[PDB]
């Protein structure tokens, strides 16, 4: 039904509001992973 | 007989209109599923 | 009847009408999911 | 009766006019079901 | 019926309503499994 | 039914015509992760 | 009735003969994703 | 859906847009290695 | 009566005659399905 | 039917006869991809 | 009748007959699909 | 759902929380490698 | 049901309750694996 | 006849009374399935 | 019936009984490929 | 007649008395094809 | 008749009774099929 | 007639008599539909 | 039926017959997978 | 059912009873690796 | 198909007709590191 | 079926035929690279 | 299951207990690369 | 995320914070070698 | 894609373009080295 | 199966039986540059 | 498939083909290394 | 896990823990080597 | 990235820019060690 | 596993039971050098 | 790639090219060592 | 992580801290030398 | 594979059969590096 | 590991052990140098 | 392997074999060094 399907849309938006935000999240985490990464390297260095 | 034949359409007009209700409703379920599919997803990923 | 099956057409234009749009919205959550992919990748690389 | 049943065929043609015509236009349908399936296999791809 | 179908609406509110629950409840233990998996490759890692 | 049909490859041509477009496109991003790879061993390198 | 059947024949000849080409049109579609495919594994790779 | 998929490339801009962006973003990292590399061997020597 | 029954296994000879055919003239098709679908596997596959 | 399904087995020769060509050419280019993974090495190494 | 049914099993037997064959013969197959996959696995592998 | 997402965030913190600590924790041990390193160094010279 | 959906957090509660201790166990061993490494590299090294 | 029919209401009351029982029932067993499942994944995963 | 019901819960305890035993037994396996798999790491590591 | 009447309700009790029996007792076997049902499940799964 | 739906359990029991013993042994291949899948895992391992 | 429904029960056997004989046989074909089922996947499975 | 079933057994005695076969058989090639594949490593060291 | 599902603990047994078998024997070959590998240091040494 | 599967070559003719080409043109620069990398070693022993 | 089976064996014979052949032709080009190694060495050496 | 995974971490005790063991063994060779490495610089020295 | 990615460069600021820092104070170590080293080489003078 | 992978060879010019020249302006710097290399011996020696 | 994996260890025989062998024949060659390493000592000495 | 593999070899022949000449090809530039390497050695001494 | 994680510094601290006392102790054999070495040179010189 | 590798030239501009200063820097302290020198041998002399 | 393990100190006392030896019948090599070098001393000075 | 691999013979090329120059006019500067060396040995002579 | 890194400056004290001790207490014995060396000179003197 | 790795020990032949004579053939170098070395030293002495 | 450890110390007492015993053993010769040495001068100069 | 590395000691031996040669052959001009030097003094003498 047309308005039942407008209803869709809406938790389909919290979908991907819900999955940009989780995924752009564990980012954080690797970039942790990352940097301290670097480090691990300059040490080995000197 | 004619009169009794237009009260048919009536009750017919309340069985379509209880059924894009139902059926309309019931997807409002299927959503949910849906997204709560996703984001299964996104864990899985990162 | 004639008629009653022209009306057919009509609400199976909203189906694939309500159809083209759900699928169709549905990618964009696939797309998060996957560019959100690929900068896991940036990282993991670098 | 002779001319009676020809007017049988008559209605049957319309019933054979519907179906080709109903029948086929839920592919209409079936098709944006499926293609749109093809695209959220592109994107779980890559 | 009328007062027999607005009952439907009532049990698939439940309905709804427990699956927003479980399937957000499940989410709960990827998130484990998800976290426990970084830490696993800050070891690999250093 | 025939005619029914011929839509069909029509929306197939879409799904095809939009599936070498975004994965052909997202070649596009594994390039730039491929190259910025090269990169980081000149500089590991010298 | 023989007559009758025989046209049987003559519409499921339109069957099959609408398959083997929305099926094998199909295939078209899965081609593309699968070299899109290989192509994502050469950059990966180098 | 065409419209649809045009959204995709948008997003996969971003992508690539922050791809290029954060790759080239870590070396910056691994010249501050090279060069703080360099010395080091300039003072082995003399 | 006897010889009127007689003629019944006659149209009754048509009848599984006309089945026979029908039947296994659908088989047709479903092979169709089942080979184009197996391809459907190669592709996915490799 | 019998003679109907004698049919069957010769569009299976088919399935497998396109098969045996599909995936096997479809390692042509797995091959490609091996190779020009070996010299990678060598140059990697000298 | 006694003698109608006995003339069941027969029919049943070709049933039977037709279906070892036809099941069998498409594991003929799934087989090249198979072992088509095991060397998409050595060629990846080296 | 909303509510369950919020609690992805909040693991996901331990998750960074840990990282930066393990990480972080794991150069503790790779200074020591180094300085011990220099020592050696001033031996083998004088 | 209400009520049998209750009991559904509750083994799900084990579910994570033992993940948490699984996966966190695991770890026990991935340190080993680490530490027991650094050691290898003081040895290289003196 | 009124009384008779109010004796349905009773058993149709058992009815859907057996049915929230055994079906709520029955998902104590998709749990139990479901919760296995997520450690085989802890354990694929470590 | 409700003495008929009952008697479903009954196997349905079984079912769950036989369910929890055997997920579980099956984990038995994934933990000797687990820990097998940790040690085949130790070796490529020293 | 009246008597005549009453020696009804008797057989048509023996009628209920043995459906609510036979019915009930078809669900004995409907269970276990549920139950074995649900292990297929636990196998195909781990 | 009583006598007669007597007979009814009777025969309903071997129903059960053949259906214990099928699908029971049906799963004798699931394992099968699981364990000979569990070592295929082993060998991909090390 | 006593005579005459005595004669009732004799072609009745033979009506039970050819039941279990045709309906048995029958899955003479499922079993064999199932089998071939179980190989189809172990193919897929290695 | 009784005998009818007996004959379940069978069928289904060869089943896992072969697929103790077939499985078993796949490792023989999954064997050769894996060693061909530690001297890949012996070579890649020395 | 109960003694069917016994039957699924001894296949069972030996898949783990095959697997600490399979994986423990990999590793004899990793340990050839590995001291293969300790002496290509002795000699690249002095 | 016959003719569909003809098709199937063809896109899979690019497929390693640019697989080719991207991975012997990576080469291109892998080369380029390499030389650039003998010269350093010019400089350091001269 | 049995026969359909025995021509299973037949083509995995291939399969581990063919693989032994692959894998154990690709070794021939990692000694290549491990000979033209060792030279790398003796060079670097005097 | 509660007691299932119980069992899990005493084979995973075994996997820390055996690497301990092994890694810790190793370092017993590179001690003795180490020191036969310390006696060469006395030679060179003196 | 584009949000997400702002908060990459931020760690990777520190990451080549820390870097500038570390490597140029173990110079500061690298100066006192150097320089304690050409006092050795007045007093070997004379 | 065709004209997809020509966009490849593009970015892997700038690749090698970018290589050529960090690489060769590393070498800037191990002349610098080199050359008061060499006046460090002049000095040395008279 | 058993006999299956029976036959796994016979290859992994070979696997590690290959290894022996090729691993320590490239000693061979290392003692070769280790020896001739030695005289370009006594050369430079005397 | 026989012939596909076939195609292997070739590839492969090329592979080792081109391995053997560009590695053959790099230590032509590490004898002038080398050679350039005696001369320094001969003005350093007389 | 954080109690998971708390025992991951743990035996990190024994790993540097091991390493001041396994470097500092390699030292000790440094200053034997330098001392002796000081003597060679009082020696040398008268 | 282009613009990324230009900050590359600038980072390693000071490398050398520092290198020329250090290297040029120590060379100072040659030449009091020079100087110092031939007084030594004027007075050796007279 | 246990026993699996065990037999990796086997091979790596071996591992140590070769290198003491090798590594300490180089040392026979060097003593020769360093003798051969005292007398080259002896003669130099008278 | 056959061509591809072409291109990498020429780069070698100007390696070497490269090489021979650099190394030869680096003697350029010890011969200049060398001489101003002789004349340092006339005068302590005369 | 910034706290950590803040450590490493520390141990790196030390390291320089010891560093300038160990060089400089070495020195207290190349002066032994030298002044043990002037005498030497006094006495061939006179 | 047996036959496989029987031609590694071919190339290695080579490989060691190049080695000798390479290095060997250094060794011509360093003599007459040597002996040229004599003749100086007669000169200076004479 | 702690205990593992503990035997590094044991060797690395063998180490210094063996060390302080060589190096002091050569001296026993650089003294025979030293004194035939002063012994050359007694009788120059009478 | 340990007939491998017994073969270790053998180029060793040609190794130590080789060097008392060598070096004991240059002190055979060494002594003609000395003894020519004798003569220059017993006319520089008288």
């Amino acid at each position: 039904g047309v308005i039942d399907t407008s209803a869709v849309e809406s938790a389909i938006t919290d979908g991907q509001g819900d999955m940009k935000a989780i995924g752009g999240y564990i980012v954080g985490a690797l970039v942790i992973l990352a940097v301290a990464g670097l480090i691990y390297s300059m040490l080995r260095k000197a």
